């Protein structure tokens, strides 16, 4: 009834009223925009047939089609309902067909539940029979969080539907799209999901991955749940002001999880726990990357490398796109255009930087016997090509070398053939870490060189609006055939296939070690393998402000090391926009400046070695370097419990409405408040300050504003930066590589809080060796302050940095004057008195010829 409340009985076409009886839909042509003329009736769908059964894990139900007219085709008799209570605060159920099996995702983390239902639930399931509808309820206070009762369950061969009331429009997540703000428009909006060689733009289109989860905070308690369908079908997600939800798919099975949490937080770490955490980075990848497509030759990469080095730029790693390549073909460099690459290579490890290459997945297919293509010949003796629907050809498609196989990464066999190709790559060029792209697969011809075959996977039933309207647009055959299934079923797989394949390769190139992994396509769980860019945007000011969201996104689908092309992709940059834009971008959890073919440069240095911008791009990227110790005990907690590392304000402030729809700021973690000029032209910006004492970062003075708008003041050379008052802040002085820089005197910023207690932590390893934490040979300390007092205690001691490093400078913000400060060591009173400079106007302590060995327990006083 209620207008809001109508689910779409006619996605496919302009609605009118012979289809809608055709369908046996409710009609009724008023409505404001967009509201649905064609919607279904209370009665449409699937009702359960007799008791349901308990099992160890749940309960299961049989339901049955109640008699409807068959919109998209082949529609199941009997579906089969398994709900598993799996832990507290996860629920999981699944929706197959009883007489058949059916395609469901071999996701490489997650395992079949085995147990008896979980102890102390958080959650009720209620299930109603006629017609067949589930509710997942929160005990604490009946709040009702998924209802499928809204509309049908819709469950034929090449149609799945399923949709969910929402208790809240504080919605935030689903990709990969360029949604342009954080909080969900539930304006009636429809998002496809596909993966797809696309432009982020302004067009909302389906771009580079296939991320399913949301969260929703229900409430100003912080009372959160979340939601993720395992599917790898082309879908759409269909968002309405009701508030509902409707997942819409093409395939697979319809597999649900709910998640419940206290807080935001914890219901990212709910997630996680269920498709796996992000890797722990090598602490080097926390570094400033540079790069673009096109240097065109070594020389004009050197020339790069040299005058941002020359200009001092915190700077740890190049990546070389494929240009280095002889004619575009992987594992190859061009002995005239890049001759002298190895020697190169040396000069940047002798430098204290990495070298990251670009790896495309698709292969030449173009070898002789007078004129070998060695990774074609050894991949064809494997026989590890994607094939053609008659199960046997190589498929063919054309991408950057000309005509091209494509490897099937779901083949095991796969794996080894790739880990070969880079073992004998490796001995020519010593690269550390490996950047695969074009891996939707990304495809110039539609589909094959011979087209694609008119048939039901090719050209579906009923087709999601993603870009172009074909499956098979800019990428393979639908029915093409690979280990884990048909195209149709697993294209939203390959470039995670790809990563799982590319991280086993690493296990022998780089034994023990993390190296790096930066991937275009993701679906759920790529995190556990890889980082992520988001991908060919443009230089725009549309493009920067859009940034934010991306990078919020992917920090939700625990892909927490992201960030987009600094500066812009496309285009020449605006000297102004790339000023702003290297400001942001020295914040991002991944900051790379990259650049596409043809355009200007926009490299730091490129714009004068006296210029504006490169003194403000060295400036905040010397503080990002200052500040990575916190940056990568973030990333530890990350992938140890499952937080996120770039957060939105409502995560930490979410008793406040005002921070519900702010994507214009955000944190990294709970203490640094990150607020760029978003705005051409702009010297100030306008800005939350959530509900806590904040302190400049620059000059540790209070700010007088707390709860509030606020028009902040940011010339030319300024981001705004703030610390939480009541947190501990560990940092490093900075060099212009992390190489260097781990081995500095380390900091602590203590700001604190209006009862004059902070709290903060370290995290230590030796920033590069592969599980670590699971190993357990790690250092985490703790760092608490009350009146009087700052404790450093250990919890984990078993790594001890051979660098002898030990904190040299403490400096209190909001503090009285600290006097008489003295320094014990495990009780006993050590190192003279420390010296201590005190500013009476910003009410800002700094301790100096002070040596507090990292891994050990002190105890520092002082008197007012
Ligand atoms: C793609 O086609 C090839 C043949 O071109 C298939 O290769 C088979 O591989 C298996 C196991 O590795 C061998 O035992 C067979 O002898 C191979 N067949 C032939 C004709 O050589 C390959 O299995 C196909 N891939 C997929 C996913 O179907
Ligand atoms: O390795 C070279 C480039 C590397 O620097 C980038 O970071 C990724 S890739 C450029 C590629 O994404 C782009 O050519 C699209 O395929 C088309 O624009 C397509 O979307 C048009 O249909
Ligand atoms: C933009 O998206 C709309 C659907 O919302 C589509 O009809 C149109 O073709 C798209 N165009 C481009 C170039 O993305
Ligand atoms: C910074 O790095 C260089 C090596 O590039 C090294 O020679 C120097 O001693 C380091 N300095 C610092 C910040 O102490």
């Amino acid at each position: 009834v209620n207008e809001l409340e109508r689910i779409n009985c006619i996605p496919d076409q302009p609605p009118t009223k012979a289809t809608c009886d055709q369908r046996g839909c409710c009609w009724n042509p008023q409505g404001a925009v967009s509201v649905p003329w064609c919607y279904y009736s209370k009665n449409h769908s699937y009702h359960v047939e007799g008791n349901l059964v308990n099992t160890n894990a749940g309960f299961t139900a049989r339901l049955k089609n109640l008699p409807s007219s068959p919109v998209f085709g082949s529609n199941v008799d009997n579906v089969l309902l398994t709900a598993e209570y799996q832990t507290s605060n996860r629920f999981h159920f699944k929706l197959t067909d009883q007489t058949n099996n059916r395609f469901e995702v071999p996701h490489e983390h997650v395992q079949s539940f085995s147990g008896n239902a979980a102890a102390s639930l958080t959650y009720q399931v209620e299930i109603s029979r006629q017609p067949f509808s589930i509710k997942v309820t929160r005990r604490s206070n009946n709040r009702v969080l998924f209802d499928s009762s809204i509309g049908p369950l819709l469950f034929a061969d090449q149609f799945l539907q399923l949709s969910t009331r929402l208790p809240s429009t504080n919605v935030y997540g689903l990709g990969e799209h360029v949604h342009q703000q954080y909080r969900h428009d539930m304006n009636w909006k429809t998002w496809p999901i596909f993966n797809r060689d696309t432009t982020p733009n302004g067009n909302g289109t389906n771009l580079y991955g296939a991320q399913t989860f949301f969260l929703c905070l229900e409430d100003a308690s912080g009372l959160s749940f979340g939601v993720f369908l395992m599917n790898s079908n082309a879908m759409e997600v269909v968002l309405q002001p009701a508030p509902a939800i409707t997942y819409r798919t093409i395939g697979g099975i319809l597999d649900f999880y709910v998640f419940l949490g206290n807080t935001p937080e914890q219901v990212v770490q709910e997630y996680l726990e269920l498709i796996g955490r992000p890797a722990l980075p090598s602490y080097w990848a926390l570094g400033f990357h540079l790069s673009r497509y096109e240097y065109g030759t070594l020389d004009n990469m050197r020339e790069v490398v040299e005058r941002n080095r020359a200009a001092q730029l915190p700077y740890d790693v190049q990546h070389a796109d494929i240009d280095y390549m002889d004619e575009r073909r992987d594992f190859t460099y061009d002995s005239v255009d890049f001759k002298g690459f190895p020697e190169f290579v040396n000069e940047l490890h002798n430098n204290g930087q990495k070298l990251v290459i670009i790896v495309d997945p698709a292969i030449s297919n173009n070898s002789s016997s007078s004129k070998p293509y060695g990774p074609y010949d050894r991949g064809s003796d494997m026989k590890i090509w994607v094939n053609s629907s008659d199960g046997v050809t190589p498929l063919i498609g054309e991408v950057w070398p000309g005509q091209t196989v494509f490897p099937d990464y779901t083949n095991p066999n796969c794996a080894v053939w790739w880990t070969k190709e880079f073992e004998l790559f490796h001995n020519q060029v010593e690269f550390d870490g490996i950047w695969i792209d074009m891996n939707e697969v990304s495809n110039f011809v539609d589909g094959s060189v011979s087209g694609c075959s008119t048939n039901n996977l090719n050209n579906p039933p009923f087709t999601p609006r993603i870009l172009d309207g074909y499956l098979f647009c800019k990428t393979l055959c639908m029915d093409a055939v690979q280990h884990w299934g048909k195209q149709y079923d697993i294209h939203n797989l390959y470039g995670y296939s790809m990563a799982v394949a590319t991280a086993e390769a690493a296990k022998t190139v780089f034994p023990n070690k993390r190296s790096f992994i930066l991937t275009r396509s993701t679906f759920a769980g790529s995190g556990k393998f890889a980082a992520h860019w988001l991908g060919d945007n443009t230089a725009t000011w549309d493009d920067l402000r859009w940034s934010i969201p991306g990078v919020l996104e992917f920090n939700l689908f625990g892909i927490p090391m992201v960030g987009p092309d600094i500066c812009g992709f496309a285009l020449d940059t605006p000297e102004e926009l790339c000023r702003r834009w290297m400001q942001l971008g020295a914040f991002y959890p991944f900051s790379r400046n990259h650049n596409g073919q043809g355009y200007k440069d926009q490299d730091p240095a490129s714009f004068g070695a006296d210029s504006l911008l490169l003194n403000s791009s060295r400036h905040y990227l010397n503080i990002r370097y200052t500040l990575l110790p916190y940056l990568y005990t973030l990333f530890f907690r990350a992938h140890s419990r499952g937080d996120t590392v770039a957060r939105p304000l409502l995560h930490e402030f979410y008793e406040d409405n005002s921070t519900w729809d702010v994507h214009q700021q955000f944190l990294w973690g709970p203490g640094l408040l990150i607020t760029p000029v978003l705005d051409e032209g702009a010297e100030k910006v306008m800005a939350y300050v959530p509900d806590a004492v904040w302190y400049d970062y620059e000059t540790g003075s209070q700010v007088r504003w707390r709860k509030q708008k606020v028009e902040m003041e940011l010339p030319g050379d300024k981001i705004g930066l703030h610390l939480r008052g009541g947190y501990i802040f560990p940092t490093q002085q900075p060099n212009t590589t992390t190489l260097a820089s781990r081995k500095n005197p380390l900091g602590l910023i203590i700001a604190l809080d209006e009862n004059k207690e902070a709290k903060g932590e370290l995290f230590w390893d030796d920033g590069e060796t592969k599980d670590t934490v699971a190993n357990k040979v790690y250092l985490l300390c703790e760092f608490s302050v009350t009146q009087n007092r700052l404790e450093v205690n250990i919890s984990q001691s078993t790594y001890k940095d051979p660098n002898n490093l030990a904190f040299n400078e403490i400096k209190i913000l909001g503090t009285e004057e600290p006097s008489n400060v003295t320094v014990k060591h495990n009780g006993v009173p050590s190192q003279t008195s420390p010296t201590v400079t005190y500013d009476s106007n910003l009410k800002v302590a700094i301790i100096t010829d002070i040596d507090l060995l990292l891994g050990e327990a002190y105890t520092v006083e002082w008197a007012h």
